[PDB]
């Protein structure tokens, strides 16, 4: 369970780094199972018994429950290997626009979060379990826009419209910031946060596993391009992201 | 077929909207006829998958234009059913923005399936319902739709304290200061934000109460399915409801 | 102090009628004090009379007001109101009504912008109406209000004014406009974000009441102000769209 | 002189805004010189025509109007001179508690802000005009708790009850950041933000002027201890601040 200083930090920043959650032994168990699984590794829980158990470990479920406060369902669980020269352009943000064909909307209810009577209510959160140190920007560090999880104005739509071609992750931004982590730390993430990763320059592999959680009525995570015509299309339609003009 | 400023004001401030005379007499009759084809007090589950008639109605623009104006998300059809009500049927109160749920280790007072917001000129309601009325309902004994005023934006819970004080009567049978009724004509559509606390009066008159209902929400909501509590393996999908009158009446 | 059911009702409807807070004895006592001071408005009652100065601090008023403001408190206004036949009060208030502010148009009035947090309501401006006579039909000039309008997100009145209307909704009617009936010595606790008014009084006699407004200690005492002054030194409350603006 | 979309984003997401080089070095010498004619310098406009003009200068009013969006009133205007070993402990914060006699409240309406149809509505903002350079924490830099202008949990009360003695501007806090400014820069501040300054360890005076603005129905700024028995007390009652227990 999260302390009050942790809930406070989560609420105000949109994420929480929890240091030293998993032992060196466990991390190596996790690392081994990833190397055997040979870019992204979809559905880790169906492919391993150790990842099916990780997805329900109390070291992940207890902080998750404290920020979702709904009946839970496991929405996704993947592995991630990043090599030299990989990058993750910004996505998320609370007020980014989306065109529907007859209107543009400014809310994505899959990430719209609230607070009520001592409890945070976030619909979609991730637990990033790092399996390798990342201690400098060139290691491909997590980066985020400060406060962007409670943002009221869109940011990217005007960038794209004025013909930008450079991701903030490369060029910088007054409120872009990095997070540095050690093996077996967990990064608890509010998906409303606008975030990405620095371009990795270093040699070696960066590895992590990620589990996404939500209310029991959210469909399992899968990308959808748009509402289908028979209104039967399920999935998550993305709003403005840097990959749409960078 | 879109909603006026005044219609949006009313949906926003009351949690619902009667759109009158949407379907003509002929359509209403073909609808009832189709229900008669599918055949006391009884239910017609999953209408869109059992009838091409009702599969068309689900995607009719007279239902979709209003819905799109209050959901404003990539849309999905979550549910669709038929209802035939006779004498001595009642629907007790359910819904309400702030009703409590015991999760086991805690107590929560939000339900994110009905938690709605507003931003830059648009309403964002994640679960709305289109009721298509195939019968006139013109008095409370006909089993009229009833609701608690403003309950779609209530910050306090109502039902827990009544359950605890040992009440066993529904406000539907008993009355409440801000409990109001809604009267409709057949062919009227009632647009409904599911955050509203609502039910219907006990029906004591003769004849058949007939309606169809369709639920819409975002494409990342699952098709409607009742779920008692979170499944033991966090795989189960569905909707866990909060305090409803059925729980202690 | 308000009950959970009373807090629920106030939060969900924007007001609360608390029945029979003052007995017939106090009521006539209050009524007589209004005479001694002789639509007519009796401004600054607490300065004009020790009786109303006492009323304004009466725990029967302050306990329910504290339950809806929940700030360090300040008396912001106190007046009396005498109404007679053919008097009417058109709609004012409304959470999202517009105000033209020189170079922009705004749709929030922070003097009535209210919130909820951790079990408590926080309304910055509430009125306690003490009724000194019964009102049991619309033609008596009953309190009327637009349901849910204290938490409205769209403006109502501007569309009407631009569409060129000139009849008030208290006369013409409106789908969600309702009336409230009260008895002598009732208190009506009102959230000023609520859009309200009164029906036109067609009956004979006098409709008497006293109103005390309350707010945080950093609100100025109530005063109308046409607009921001050029030296930024003018204090007071600038009205958003009201029906009197075009009826 | 109105705020760009990016400046509005930053102010919304962080709770403040540094506006660089608003006043030239001639103007800044004019202000420093005037402050020599007259440590806190209370009510500057009433005391000096130069600062009466500055209080209504459009380089301040234009951005202020963009984040308040109400009929505007000037609520305070003071000057500030700090020397060595001066410090300013944390205060502000969206959810800091206040004991009200028979109850405990967690909103302060004088700084409770909102957003509606494209506009920010912040009832109390300060415009800080810096007359000297602050480029290191030991000059006594402005500091703030990130995202605390939208915080939903209290932070200080629990610290106070645990019995903490030292301030966060001394020990540090994981989300406490610093802001460096140059002479002639304007800091535009949402007062819901929890903020203060580092202890000044250098010589030379630290000069700035501050003007505070709100809606016309706000009383001019004065400190008030509690609501008075006659409910006639006007002014601003502060919630938990660090000075209460440090
Ligand atoms: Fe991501
Ligand atoms: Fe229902
Ligand atoms: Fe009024
Ligand atoms: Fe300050």
């Amino acid at each position: 369970a999260l302390t009050r200083e942790q809930l406070y930090i989560f609420d105000t920043t949109g994420f929480l780094v929890i240091p030293g959650v998993f032992g060196s032994g466990e991390v190596e168990s996790f690392r081994s199972e990833l190397e055997r699984l040979d870019r992204r590794y979809p559905d880790l829980p169906a492919a391993s018994p150790v990842f099916a158990r990780l997805a329900l470990d109390d070291r992940l479920l207890a902080p998750v429950r404290d920020v979702v406060n709904q009946p839970l369902r496991l929405l996704e669980g993947y592995g991630l290997r990043r090599t030299k020269d990989s990058v993750l352009y910004l996505h998320g943000g609370n007020s980014e626009l989306l065109d529907l064909g007859d209107r543009q909307v400014g809310r994505d209810l899959s990430i719209t979060h609230t607070y009520h009577d001592g409890k945070l209510y976030c619909p979609y959160v991730k637990a990033l379990v790092y399996l390798s140190d990342i201690q400098s920007p060139e290691d491909g560090s997590f980066c985020y826009v400060q406060g962007s999880h409670k943002a009221n104005f869109p940011l990217l739509r005007e960038r794209a419209e004025r013909g930008e071609n450079t991701s903030l992750v490369d060029s910088g931004f007054p409120t872009l910031s990095d997070v540095f982590v050690r093996s077996g730390d967990v990064l608890l993430l509010n998906e409303a946060l606008m975030h990405g990763t620095r371009r990795k320059l270093t040699e070696g592999d960066r590895l992590l596993t990620a589990f996404g959680y939500g209310p029991t009525f959210f469909t399992e995570w899968r990308e959808l391009d748009a509402e289908t015509a028979d209104l039967r299309g399920a999935g998550y339609v993305d709003h403005d992201v840097e990959e749409d003009f960078v």
